[PDB]
């Protein structure tokens, strides 16, 4: 499939909740909350309001990427737009197409790979609240854009990948032939290599080229620092076969860490060759 | 939206190196008047500057720049005698190119880009000293047709510093909704950063601006960059967003806790700003 | 200059995996002729390489390749198996293919691109002793049309040093001007670094130089790059600047001030250097 | 309370490597019960102590002592040939002696005092990984007349972690008013850290106790500390202050946000804590 | 002179105000806060009631290292001992002088270089109140103690010098031969090393080797982190003469981004020779 | 060996030079400059005039922690105590005994374990002249204290030893019994722990305890920032025997860099067991 152009008004619930172990995440229905947050979707012309709940007893916020907003849905509390404990808020999301302007130039529209994440909690920059989890992606796509068997989000998190326990993933699975999509995103302190197995992507805003006349850099290892955010699809197993094929950051003391995961890509019977948890 | 003319002028500039207040040293036009980042200087691809330069310090000293044309003795470094001594004089001499198809059939990139210049021997033969004194400032080459701003501000990460201003002096830069602001972003000294611009963005090439519908340059707010990388872009002031204090930060997260942050101060055309207080 | 065919063909080579003098670890072609960085690899887009490869040394090796396509069995990896102990023998093989529109409708990416292959098992199950050892060397797929170089040089930052080399030892490589020369920038270990050269820009895509007047990537001479990123580019030696001696160094400034720095000797036709006394 | 006797027995004790949940590792004296920190280790100057060690688990392990005598063979490093394979088992003999008169007329310092160990081959040459994994534990060497302590906690600060436990979840220790509580401290990873402590001081010498009036350390509440440092302390918990929930964190402000915090719990006679509801 | 015997109750008021650009400081009487707070002295036994006052619009709190306090007066939220806006609160200090315990050991006294500071402000630790500036010294002497002729507070807070901006000093103005005693904190993220030209130190409580048994190291360079505290008296312009002495924090970066400032030592004259700002 | 009393007056001629691959030194002769630079020893009491050659292309100075010097030689910029590109400058340091003052307390001596460095190279606290070399060490020595045999200067400059490249060392050769002197300087940006397998010290002036009443931590691991200096004396082998026994910086990723050097303590005979290069 393939996305259709965007222009309808969407409304979503949203509440952060505290978690076990000190963690923060965002939901979409409360007592639901996931770290990373639930992925938002949305196609260029489409605009979001996100009701918004802090159900915490310290203040939160909810600050976007990429997309339109008015300084009213900054997330800050320079803008006075952080809900204090308890409270309620509708941030509002836009987002639009690109086009050429009357100057002449052409505006980029608002598609990509983007993500929110608080940014008051513990300090005005929300260091500790995205360091407790109050992160999440969101895609916007643009007229046509292809649309995915499934998408699957990685966050480098300092030394965590989504927050995880060292060493414990998030393993994926899929199945060879499925066009599956990564959305990446990194946060906190530290610089990040996301390495893939088996697999490579176009350095450019889909993940793949547009033709034989795209130049972009075709790369399955990717230099990110915090707030970085890029996404991609691949076709799984292509002219590679099925397998349990690493995916991990590739600076050596953050693999040796546990910042690994697994691809793990089935046969169409099911069979991943040779596939042996120690 | 003004545009660039082709180039091929010569043109004639004095540079002055000269110590500031507090340790720091700063290039300007005119003796007296050094400042940190050092002067803008811009030329259309083709143009040739010749920087009659004089070092008014009790140091050695050199001119250092990134991507345009210069021969070895206008290197700037120790090892080609390039740099100039206490109370000496030098004429450094840049040139830029047009792209243009070789005799070979390959196409031969242009000078044009956003580019820099800074001490390369204070201190260390790699002028660590002189570049952590505030040695350095912006370069820009522009081609024929490329939009021209209303405005140019220039930020460096230096070390832990923007424009080596003490933590949480910003700057801050002025604008009103609807301009066309141009961003020169500079990183020098030890360190990895991330600059993030909320409430704008801008695609990944060489402008900054998609040149139409078939560029497939990601869009982005968000960039990491490390020492001596430049690149720019323009933005329409609060375009889709309206009036705001636009926070631009470092998005390393004890970096923007540490004062690594600014304000783009986007006005109406009243003058004001809602819901900022000075 | 000539250009790459069209790939297809079968290639065997041998490869083994020796200790060298001082504690390091390296690849080579035949026994005893092991080098750091390990031999180049180049092959057409759709050429297969089976690499006959022995573990001389006293303690398990691994060979695992970035971007090329391989199925589980040559991952390279002890997590299943593919890694060699002692003494022993494998086959690695490494397929390539061409670009296409894939049944989906979609652009397939080819393999074509500046690539490499490190070892997986020493040290660490993330190869941290092996990379850090010496056991890294470059793999350039080129595409049918590809302008060929007159010469290849890698130059791998690998922790605080280039090629394993002790610090302030270059390597320096030499050209002449007019050569078309093509560098391979390959980044391994804990650090990111900026990659440098003075005299000389590339353009920031897969091969290094702009397709023609409609590719908008970022024209650069300075590029942050992190463990496992690989990029290369080809540069006229001494194009609108003249003979030499052209430093490339990393950077960052502790960085080359530690003696991550080279010379790119650019040769007049006479074989001198103007300005370089050795 | 009582008092430490002269030392002078050989000792005996069996300790194992074993891993445990979430890629962790520890020591124990038994099978099925090895803990983070790993035991505590208690002798008289004098003592001699012969550790069969028995490494259960797939990867080479050692263990290096600080402070205390050893020859070379149980030195535990991979370059003294002194770690212990997979599976394997070695005696690790540790000495201790008294301070005493040289010939040369010198002094001669005892082994008393506050010391750990760890692994020292776990992921790099020097435990980098071992250590990380929760391989530490700590040793104390009493000498003759030194006050007994009701009580030893252990506290490690291990990077961001408090004995490798998740953030925010202490540990917490109890003790009653009056009692004689010894706190050994060590650090480790890469992080310097400030051990701060509520209600309490004590004097930074060999035991934390000024050994009369003319003793001039520095009595204190709060130290530095970076990787491999051990000190200890004896204190009257609620000495001059009284009951309650008495707080312990690493000062470093951004390790104390993110959960560098346990907790002191000391108690009235009667079992209660004024003012002290979870 | 010398310190005399504690064993006074004192009272004092102090105030947590709202200064210029996002500060926060302590204060004695109301509109008189500094940054650092003020400086209290005490002998060994005495008590200090410190009638306190936020007159803020968010909580604050007043949380002291070294002397003796019960959890009343920790000074922190989960013990309630923090200050809502406009709200008032008692905290009480206690000090002890040293002695023998019935147990047989050495009771350590109070004496000491210490320091208070807020625990609420932005986070549970006071991270955004001590950012801000609510952060001050307190000495505590034993009887004998030398008296200075002037005391110091020299705090390195984050990339700041008592939340000064870069390259601003604080200076501080002595004669040669005056008795100076300065009061070095550290608070917020950073190590740093301190390092005073043309003087040397003890490294113990005062600052001073008691004699010629004390093996106390002499330093005039020490590292220290946040909440760290220690002092020591130095004799100005001993052994070395009048002259603008530095005093900076010695990690490269950090003197190079202004933590310095100038111990002016000046002659009888008044002179302070090559002294050329 | 004991220290005599000093009270000598002594003259050296020290030069800084460049050195190759962008370093620069100090040294005790022309052309032969080294990192760290010659170690400097006193006895409490001499005076030392350092005459001082600047043979490099910029300002550059000379300045000491811990000794006695007049603000004529502070070496800084500041009151034009650095020497000028190709001139000389003669830097006078002294030196006193511990004694009495008047008003009753101890003045401590200068005895210790001290360094000199530059503080104009780059910036104006000598950021660029640190990192190209300009440091060494100076030794104060109170009399009676015991002499080593050897002394070894180990200097933690940034994310170096001694300037050295990563992993090379330097090593350290001795035998069974040597008394062996450490001193240990650190500089630049980052904190470090040192550590030194088989053997121990006190954290004191000397690294040796003054008899059975000295409180002092016996240690084998510190922390240390810039321009911290101590050192220390070990009995090479003593109650652990001959062996490659290693010290590095006890930071995990800083070992893991080769900040590691070997302690090679041979036997009488001269090899050293277990020990495979
Ligand atoms: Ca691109
Ligand atoms: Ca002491
Ligand atoms: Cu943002
Ligand atoms: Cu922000
Ligand atoms: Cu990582
Ligand atoms: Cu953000
Ligand atoms: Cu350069
Ligand atoms: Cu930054
Ligand atoms: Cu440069
Ligand atoms: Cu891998
Ligand atoms: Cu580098
Ligand atoms: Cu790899
Ligand atoms: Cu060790
Ligand atoms: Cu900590
Ligand atoms: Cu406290
Ligand atoms: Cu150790
Ligand atoms: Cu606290
Ligand atoms: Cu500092
Ligand atoms: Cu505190
Ligand atoms: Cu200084
Ligand atoms: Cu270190
Ligand atoms: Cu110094």
């Amino acid at each position: 499939g393939a996305a259709p152009a965007g222009g309808e008004v969407r409304r979503v619930t949203m509440y952060a909740e505290r978690l076990a172990g000190g963690q923060m995440g965002y939901g979409l229905e409360k007592g639901k909350a996931s770290i990373p947050g639930p992925l938002i979707e949305l196609n260029e012309g489409d605009t979001l309001h996100v009701e918004f709940e802090n159900t915490m007893d310290v203040p939160v916020s909810l600050h976007v990427h990429g997309l339109d907003y008015e300084i009213s849905s900054d997330g800050t509390k320079q803008n006075k737009s952080h809900v204090e404990p308890g409270g309620t808020r509708t941030y509002t999301w836009r987002t639009h197409e690109p086009g050429r302007r009357a100057d002449g130039t052409w505006r980029a529209g608002s598609a990509g790979y983007w993500h929110y994440h608080d940014h008051v909690v513990g300090t005005e920059h929300g260091t500790g609240g995205i360091r407790n989890g109050l992160y999440g992606p969101v895609i916007v796509r643009r007229k046509g854009d292809v649309l995915p068997d499934a998408t699957h989000t990685i966050v480098f998190n300092d030394a965590t990948i989504n927050n995880r326990p060292a060493h414990t993933g998030p393993n994926f699975e899929a199945t060879v032939g499925d066009r599956v999509e990564i959305v990446m995103i990194t946060h906190g302190e530290y610089y990040h290599t996301f390495h893939m197995h088996g697999h490579r992507w176009a350095d450019n805003r889909t993940g793949m080229l547009t033709g034989p006349d795209d130049p972009s850099q075709v790369i399955d290892n990717k230099i990110c620092g915090p707030a970085n955010s890029f996404g991609f699809q691949i076709i799984a197993g292509e002219g590679v076969g099925a397998g349990a094929w690493m995916y991990h950051c590739h600076v050596q003391s953050h693999s040796d860490m546990g910042m690994v995961g697994l691809f793990l890509v089935k046969k169409p019977d099911g069979t991943i060759p040779g596939y042996d948890p120690q």
